[PDB]
């Protein structure tokens, strides 16, 4: 047997001395150098096996997919999920929820209109809101979170909120804080010493409280559904879950009960709102930095879509340049740097090692997004990475923003459609500008952790003629 190489741990402190003040990612990337693509670091008591670069990650996640299909924990939010919900679930509970969760998001939303149709309609709402600002300088963070939320909201509660609704803004508010603290330095620390730190104060409490307030809201909404519920006509994700919960009333092994509903719906909000939203937010910071790319995108929007009909999803196969820019926004923006923790579902033999069942594995998505074996000049923005000589989109093995394998993002289809429809629909109707000149713009994340949080910035949206 034997675990993969690593620094010798110090019990109760692990490799805390072999870490890097920057954060967990720099700690992983630095150790990588000494010990290779696969290694074993200790986050307090916890032995974790880190994976690096397209090849390693792919061999594990794809090659031994079931073996690596387990879910670890995130110290700062486990107190909330405790293994419930379509993300943090495991074994048979997980397979049951994911299967349900895929099919269900696919066909139910407010209006029995398609996922694409809702995103199109949100985009239409977004455009109109932006006209109201008459091209004045704003911070798009709030709006950008608003439009992502409303997609999940339409899907899960079967209704969108008006951008200015106080229920909603309050919700977005709680949301807005938690997601950024999840990636704060403290929460990275809390990752190694939750045993200790779980006791004194810290941000894990405001994270914990805030998330609980959201859960309270999902609580209320469930009850309102539960009562108005009509079996003939499920309205959305929540009704579909109830109707299943009833089909299962006599099944003691069914995983479709209250906790999985709450924590699932929470997960579809946490995942759906936050990553897509900061991706868009980061994409537009790049468009301020590369007005030339922005302009080429707007021109393709012109040749293919035109200035009158709203962008539709299948316009994308006709628009490889724009498609490439979105790939290149995801790749560089690298919103989830060390993936979400996995575990092996069994003793596993891997690259001549043995990894014991249930050991947390960290597939470091970033080291594949910036893997030189697959991307020339990995730290610079170039839509070129995804274009061939003819300007056709060009698949690249190293690009796995949603991770790979059996746990690959359950929302990747929705997220990709959001990116494409929001990007094209804003640029169709608007030009962007910043006070800051391009050369001055600094893409350095304000916070780096389980997620990447891009810096805030001023931007104006100028209505097009
Ligand atoms: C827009 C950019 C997005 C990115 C880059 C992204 C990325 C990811 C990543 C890296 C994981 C971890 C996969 C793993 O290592 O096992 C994940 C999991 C997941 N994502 Fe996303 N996500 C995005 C948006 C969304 C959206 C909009 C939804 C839902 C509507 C969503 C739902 C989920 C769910 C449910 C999981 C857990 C799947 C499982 O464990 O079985 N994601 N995503
Ligand atoms: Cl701890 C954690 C887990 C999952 C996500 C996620 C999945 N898909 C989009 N965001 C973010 C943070």
């Amino acid at each position: 047997g034997k675990l993969p190489p690593g620094p010798s741990p110090l019990p109760v402190l692990g490799n805390l001395l072999q870490m890097d003040r920057k954060g967990l990612l720099r700690s992983f990337l630095r150790l990588r150098e000494k010990y290779g693509d696969v290694f074993t670091v200790y986050l307090g008591s916890r032995p974790v096996v880190v994976l690096c670069g397209t090849d390693a990650i792919r061999e594990a996640l794809v090659d031994q997919a079931e073996a690596f299909s387990g879910r670890g924990k995130i110290a700062v939010v486990d107190p909330i999920f405790q293994g419930y919900g379509v993300i943090f679930a495991n074994g048979e509970r997980w397979r049951a929820l994911r299967r349900f969760s895929l099919a269900t998001m696919r066909d139910f939303g407010m209006g029995k209109r398609s996922v694409e149709e809702r995103i199109q309609e949100e985009a239409r709402c977004l455009v109109e809101e932006l006209r109201k600002s008459k091209g004045a300088l704003l911070d798009n963070t709030l709006l950008f979170h608003s439009i992502t939320s409303n997609i999940i909201c339409s899907i899960v509660f079967g209704k969108r909120f008006d951008y200015k609704d106080p229920v909603f803004l309050r919700l977005l508010d709680l949301f807005f804080q938690s997601f950024s603290l999840i990636s704060s330095f403290s929460s990275q620390v809390f990752e190694l010493f939750s045993g200790f730190l779980k006791y004194f104060p810290g941000t894990h409490r405001q994270i914990y409280r805030n998330l609980q307030e959201i859960n309270t809201f999902i609580g209320q909404s469930v009850e309102k559904h539960r009562a108005t519920l009509d079996p003939s006509n499920p309205r959305d994700f929540i009704d579909v879950y109830l109707l299943r919960m009833e089909k299962d009333k006599s099944d003691p092994s069914s995983e479709f009960h209250h906790q999985n509903l709450i924590l699932t719906v929470l997960s579809l909000f946490f995942a759906g709102t936050e990553t897509t939203s900061t991706t868009l937010r980061y994409g537009f910071l790049l468009m301020l930095k590369y007005p030339h790319v922005t302009e080429r995108v707007q021109k393709e929007i012109e040749q293919v879509i035109g200035s009158h009909r709203p962008p539709a999803l299948d316009d994308r196969a006709k628009m490889p340049y724009t498609d490439a820019v979105i790939h290149e926004i995801q790749r560089l923006g690298d919103l989830i740097p060390f993936g979400v923790p996995h575990t092996v579902t069994k003793d596993t033999q891997f690259r001549g090692y043995v990894i014991p069942k249930n050991t947390e594995v960290f597939p470091v998505l970033s080291s594949a997004l910036h893997d030189p074996r697959y991307f020339e000049t990995p730290n610079t923005f170039n839509p070129g990475h995804f274009l061939d000589a003819n300007g056709a989109l060009k698949r690249n093995e190293g690009f796995m923003p949603f991770s790979l394998g059996k746990r690959i993002c359950a929302g990747e289809g929705i997220a990709r459609t959001e990116l494409f429809l929001f990007f094209t629909t804003i640029l169709q109707n608007f030009s962007i500008a910043s006070p800051v000149p391009p050369e001055d713009i600094d893409l350095t994340p304000r916070e780096s952790g389980v997620g990447n949080v891009p810096p805030s910035y001023q931007i104006r949206f100028l209505a097009r003629h």
